[PDB]
């Protein structure tokens, strides 16, 4: 059938890598956007195409256990392996990364629709915050 | 409260990048990281969290006729201008991007649930599976 329409959700990419070399983006990119997963939406009429391309980017999932000192391995942010440690402080859920770097965890939390994201890393603290779709 | 159920959407990130860099993330990606809003889906059952994360990167327009030649700028990739043009080789629809790359296109075809996707530039071929979503 030559009828391709439809939202289209990438599965599988090979040497999407190899591809990019080739059209010489340069080595920084192509490590960032090899990690990218696509969608392709597709509107079609007879011989006229109408297509749209989203990229996004999709981190490896987790699984902790409060209590339960894990290996992360952080591959979506600086590679490193850290001996995670996750408990609650009340109603706060405090994690300790210990490894290389000093003074290094979260702490994540929930006030009404909107959940807190603390993140430290030495004397840098990043807040983020969420509302529940 | 300790539910932190529910797929949660990124609306403030204060100092990401001051977090990021403190983890010695190289510049290219803190610079495409800063801006990205994310979604955090989260599954917990008690004390047992399973997490991920994504983040919507960018999206693309490229509308055409099959048989009429375009002109297209890949701001997607490497930014250079190419003339394409799109034919269908049997229900294969196929891509040639004329300009300074050689060997340059795509062809993409659906079977069943699945769109194929080949993209080819020099010597280098990528391959790409989409599911219908």
């Amino acid at each position: 059938t030559r009828d391709q329409n439809g939202t289209w959700e990438m599965e599988s990419n090979e040497n999407f890598e190899g591809y990019m070399k080739a059209l010489d983006i340069d080595f920084a990119t192509r490590k960032i956007a090899v990690r990218l997963t696509q969608t392709l939406v597709i509107d079609q009429d007879g011989d006229n195409f109408k297509t749209k391309t989203t990229s996004t980017f999709r981190n490896w999932d987790v699984d902790f256990t409060v209590g339960v000192e894990f290996d992360e391995y952080t591959k979506s942010l600086d590679n490193r392996h850290v001996k995670a440690l996750v408990t609650w402080e009340g109603d706060v859920l405090v994690c300790v990364q210990k490894g290389e770097k000093e003074n290094r965890g979260w702490k994540k939390w929930i006030e009404g629709d909107k959940l807190y994201l603390e993140l430290t890393c030495g004397d840098q603290v990043c807040r983020q915050v969420f509302k529940k779709k």
